[PDB]
């Protein structure tokens, strides 16, 4: 069951400020929608509270220690271990804590690199391309509504081989 990270981060790996995306970029929300519709998003509780409602047309799974959590349209899990039981293509959708927890465990990552420097208070963990093969790299198209340069990366973990 393919396990992927799904994230947008800026040139300094910022992913959030005051529990919201620091950028306004409609084409990347379209990207997220295209990739995850019909599949599963796993997210930590703050990320979920940030969006406020489940994203439509896909399974929303929320990781929390709160056994009181029960939101309509949302499935709850209480540990990381539960992620590996989830059927199908599972995307780790945030936030900083969950990415830190999962970056060493996922098969691959769909990263939108936001090609600017924003003020942030939450970050994606450092990673090196030494470890990740660029399966694809696609420059986002800019327009009136989408004015920050950005790049769609699909990265796949490199195998460790002798020599
Ligand atoms: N740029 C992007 O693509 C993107 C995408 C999504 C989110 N974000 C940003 O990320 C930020 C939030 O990140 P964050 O790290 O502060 O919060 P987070 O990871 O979204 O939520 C953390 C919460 O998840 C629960 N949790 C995490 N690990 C757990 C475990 N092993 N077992 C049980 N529960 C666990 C805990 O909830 P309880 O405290 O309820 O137990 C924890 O407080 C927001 O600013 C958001 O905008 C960015």
């Amino acid at each position: 069951m393919t396990l992927s990270i799904l994230v947008a981060h800026d040139l300094q790996r910022v992913i959030g400020f005051e529990n919201q995306l620091p950028w306004h970029l409609p084409n990347d929300l379209k990207h997220v929608k295209k990739l995850s519709t019909g599949h599963t998003l796993v997210m930590g509780r703050k990320t979920f509270e940030s969006i406020g409602k489940p994203l439509p047309n896909r399974r929303n799974v929320v990781l929390t220690s709160d056994t009181s959590f029960n939101v309509e349209g949302v499935d709850v899990i209480h540990s990381i271990e539960d992620i590996y039981q989830l059927p199908g293509h599972v995307f780790i959708f945030g936030g900083q804590t969950l990415f830190e927890e999962m970056i060493d465990k996922v098969d691959d990552m769909y990263i939108t690199v936001i090609e600017g420097k924003f003020r942030g208070d939450t970050f994606f963990p450092p990673y090196t391309f030494e470890d990740w093969e660029v399966a694809s790299s696609v420059e986002g198209k800019l327009d009136e509504k989408n004015t920050i340069p950005h790049t769609f990366l699909h990265l796949i973990r490199k195998k460790l081989v002798p020599r």
